[PDB]
């Protein structure tokens, strides 16, 4: 039971950090949020009640509430966590001055730890509330969608918060970037609070819950698939409670990490205090993960001992987690002026605009390959100690210490907008530096746990078909997505086109709404493009090809995305520290005027829309289409048309 | 016979249309040309033995020899090309006086017809010589090796022979287009003008060429290869449930296929030419191709039809509806190609919207010149690949796998004229370049542009097309010993849940993107003719090593399963981002043109918004002319070269 009320105490400790801080003509920006939120709010309103009905009336209601669930959820945990971005913000210029930096940390983590505490809240309360772990034989609901009773249970929380992260992105993603592009050309200053805080928080609660979920959804299914059929009875081939053991178990992983998260959190800013921000989020970051594997692999003994080795998992979780450890590593080495991809840039600056666009491209396409690179080789072991559960339980230590790479990350703009405010600039432009760096990394972890979580969903998925008419048939035999098939290859190559229209759509979406209630009346309004296409595609392409055809859009969009959400962010990520490093001077003869900081400039807003808005989007949607697609196989597998 | 003395007919024919219009001090291009091509002949020279050897040790000779005609018949295919597009493009100035054109097209032109004539006399050659003389289509079971590669008696010869041409296609492209647009680069920071021919002339000539040859091996191989899969395994014995004469016949059908083709296209180069002369170019060039593909649709179901009218076990092929089937392949492929052309023109000529939108965003910051080129380019991609989408369905629906690539060839049996257009960019945007009357010239460069973009999406759609017979071929060249006898249904079984093929995908995706980081900085590197010919070419190996070791390495690695995944990233990538590379790099040239040619009212060429159009064109410049096309090749070579050393790493893989 002590473990159920865990979840609980972060979230006063939310609200106790922002206290200890807010009591630290600006006020301005308040008023931005309020107006955005309003009008995302309500369509909001409108959307989340109908897509909660559908749920209700198509699948199993029990999802929809718990869909319900996640939408309070998270919109709430988003709500928090910029009252305090918004407060240590302005309460950060005046850190700033006494101090000739704990504001803009502690801001930043009032959101994360308050994500961390809605986001399991919710999460405790769709594990308790919904016999589906007790019946998890293979219900076929009211129409003839054969449903999961908890698979389909959680599949409905971790959609509901998928879909209003994706919404706060699309849109805020885009009144921010939209905002930053303007403001070059005032707005800006709300946009990065909007933008980097609100929005990359949605998309990493959204990563971090989708992981989860699809390890609930893995356990729950063992069942179906293992069963015996050693001449026509069915021998349950794994037992109930190994499987039960199994789903708790990444819910009480996920218990014991957050934990591990919230004593960093508490730890730096009451901490004693360093001199340089940089060093304090990676530290806290790599502490948080060292603590984290030692208990979770305690928790993963006792809590998984005997099921019928014990602490395969956790090896598990500690693949991923070094991995995405790793791949925040390359994110700051990408971003970050003081190494290579951003100095070289920068100097480039001296050589005329193009360079730096060239160079920029250059820069984030080769940049890919690294964090790539340690997923493939992160997946095969995540994925080597332990079944495909394995790897979502691996995901999930990429995500593990999601509270302080969500901490580190609001810093950013926090951080950022702290800079933009008192224009003591160069205090100012270090936080900045950082918020661009930091959001950089943070995005980096959650595309990583993106591909990390995206393959136990999908394997979630080619299983979903495992109708009352399979039941016997090895799991071989129905884990078996052939690409040899030209449906899964015409799928592939659609998802992917599918991934780049996207990716087009919301840069061009940018510049339009770019050139509060204006543009984000627009942005909600001129939203709906994205979250069909995202979503509409698994039915769409579903029911009019199969499950064949899906697997593969599933694909190709999943390989896509993870290509480009790291282009976008990594190289979107150095050009802006690449202008400030010019705005630093620190080219001799150079400095703010002058064809390089011309060319710099021109940088940091062709990063602007890439980085902050369609990167980010695939992040969001290679999950958001997998969900969907995994739920609607239960209709199109047997219902498609040709 | 007639048939196998088709292809030699083409040639006579490239070496009369240049001479006729030849007959018609700005020589300074030659001496370019040369320079570089002496440099680059050389590395080429000590690469293209040491290949053969190479192939000759570990394979099985017949196919080395086979590679070296690949070799000796593009370089000089290529070099004949060249000759012409540097002689038109002399004799267009001139026929551009007098007009107040026959020239610039006639050179494009010679280029393309030699491409043909050499490329088929080489492939009867490998045929009669390799196919017929040696056996192997005779033999056509299952050899095994002085090693232990257990090849392909035919398939195997022909794609070293694919190899061959792939490669040196490469090489002429990663260094050739590299050192085109490096100086497009410095040029607009002269040289540049040497550029035009040698990237969009060459380069992209051997691109096509590459891309043609490949979906042609791929047809052949699969053939060469219904008869292992398809025994049967009754109560144990084997039963060719395919039988030799349907293979044979499947087996030669996409050459005969191939010579009815070419020679379909042919009769639209000297036709459109011939006419007393239109005004607008562009009409001919779309209205010569698309003529060419009514035409090679219907005598080519007249090929199909005798030249395959009684095989039986058609279906089992995959023939849906006997006989006629393949043709029903080449027209989807066809059509398929030919909208995937309009795409093209579509996206990138200013004129209708992808570039008119943006030259006129010229007006309003740079950044935005850069902003919108990506959306046009990223969005551009969609139909193109939609066009795909639909359109291997269709191909494959009507046929087998086989259908498939016949389709592949449909995208492309009309590469004469698509490689005649395409020519005619560079050829006519030199006569652009030279003057500098520059209206006229400019149309000329405009039409460069977007000729050169169609004629690159032809050949990605074609790549992508021709990949995934090239893919189940690499699935099936498993069919060790070992295995001759059960389904091929579980043969052609590559499984992506498998976590091997997630991360081979993942790691193909994550190769591309690194190869075009590496070419795009070369092209700056270099870019700021021996300095930089010298440079690219020494400067060159990388982009070769991580195209062709990499299903070696990661294939020597990890396996069949993970190489399958790592050409499936390759692919997937490879597609996408040619595209956005091409039409993009299509875009912002002709919107910088177009603004050039003012066209924005108080606008003439000055200011921000002709400035910024300048920075469109030069950063389109190296995207489009060496990356997405290197992207082209890189998707075939790396899947030509995992179907052979599979053979190795099938079974020989490490972990
Ligand atoms: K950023
Ligand atoms: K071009
Ligand atoms: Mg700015
Ligand atoms: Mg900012
Ligand atoms: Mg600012
Ligand atoms: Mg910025
Ligand atoms: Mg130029
Ligand atoms: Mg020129
Ligand atoms: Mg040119
Ligand atoms: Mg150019």
């Amino acid at each position: 039971a002590l473990f159920f009320l865990i979840p609980l105490v972060a979230l006063g400790f939310a609200a106790a950090n922002f206290a200890a801080v807010v009591r630290k003509i600006s006020s301005y920006i308040r008023s931005g949020a309020d107006s955005f939120l309003a009008h995302e709010t309500k369509a909001i309103f409108k959307v989340a009640i109908v897509i909660a009905i559908l749920l209700m009336i198509f699948t199993t209601w029990q999802t929809g509430v718990a869909f319900l669930l996640g939408a309070v959820m998270s919109a709430s945990a988003g709500i928090v966590g910029m009252k305090m971005a918004t407060r240590a913000n302005v309460r950060v210029a005046e850190a700033a001055r006494t101090t000739k930096l704990k504001v803009a940390y502690q801001g930043g983590s009032v959101m994360g730890l308050s994500v961390g505490g809605f986001a399991l809240l919710g999460l405790v309360l769709v594990y308790l509330i919904f016999g589906q772990v007790d019946n998890l034989n293979i219900y076929t609901n009211w129409l003839g969608i054969n449903f999961v009773p908890f698979a389909m249970t959680v599949s409905g929380y971790a959609l509901g918060c998928s879909i209003i992260a994706m919404f706060d992105r699309v849109g805020g993603g885009v009144y921010t970037k939209a905002a930053d592009m303007a403001a070059d050309l005032i707005a800006d200053n709300v946009g990065d609070n909007v933008g980097d805080v609100a929005g990359l928080g949605a998309d990493l609660l959204e990563s971090f819950v989708g992981a989860i979920v699809s390890s609930i959804i893995l356990a729950s299914y063992m069942f179906p698939i293992y069963v015996q059929k050693i001449g026509e009875n069915l021998v349950h081939q794994v037992p109930k409670e190994t499987i039960q053991a199994l789903i708790s178990y990444p819910i009480f992983f996920a218990l014991v990490g957050l934990g591990c998260s919230m004593l960093g959190i508490l730890y730096v800013i009451v901490k004693k205090p360093s001199d340089n921000p940089q060093r304090e989020l990676n530290i806290s970051l790599w502490t948080s993960a060292l603590l984290t594997v030692v208990l979770t692999a305690f928790l993963t003994y006792f809590y998984l001992k005997d099921l019928q080795g014990a602490i395969s998992p956790w090896f598990s979780a500690i693949i991923g987690i070094f991995s995405g450890i790793l791949i925040g590593f390359w994110a700051e080495y990408y971003t970050s002026y003081r190494y290579k991809p951003t100095q070289f840039l920068g100097k480039s600056s001296i050589e005329g605009t193009g360079m730096v666009i060239s160079n920029g491209l250059s820069l984030g396409m080769k940049s890919v390959f690294p964090p790539t690179l340690t997923l493939v080789l992160g997946i095969l072991f995540a994925d080597y100690f332990a079944g495909l559960y394995g790897v979502a339980i691996a995901a999930l230590g990429m995500l593990s210490f999601v509270a302080t790479s969500v901490s580190v990350d609001s810093y950013g703009p926090i951080a950022d907008n702290a800079g933009g405010i008192s224009e003591v600039r160069k205090i100012t432009d270090h936080l900045d530096a950082v918020g661009n760096t930091t959001a950089a990394i943070g995005k980096g972890f959650a595309i990583g746990s993106a591909i990390f979580a995206a393959l136990s969903l999908f394997a979630s998925y080619m299983f979903s078909q495992i109708s009352p008419s399979d039941i016997g048939k090895p799991p071989s035999l129905v884990l078996l997505l052939n690409m040899l098939d030209a449906r899964v290859i015409a799928g592939a190559l659609l998802g992917a086109a599918i991934t780049y229209y996207f990716s087009g759509y919301l840069i061009s979406a940018v510049t339009k709404a770019a050139m509060i209630e204006i543009t984000s009346d627009n942005a909600l309004k001129q939203m709906g493009y994205p979250a069909f296409i995202a979503i509409l595609t698994p039915l769409v392409t579903g029911f009019l090809l199969g499950a064949e055809f899906v697997g593969g859009v599933l694909i190709g969009t999943v390989l896509s995305g993870a290509m480009l959400a790291i282009l976008t962010a990594n190289s979107g990520g150095a050009w802006d520290n690449a202008k400030k490093y010019l705005e630093a001077g620190n080219l001799e003869g150079y400095g703010k005027g002058s064809e390089p900081h011309k060319a710099l400039v021109i940088g940091d807003t062709v990063g602007d829309p890439l980085k902050d808005t369609v990167g980010p989007s695939l992040d969001i949607l290679i999950k958001i289409m997998s969900v969907v697609s995994v739920i609607a196989v239960s209709i199109f597998k047997h219902v498609h048309l040709f």
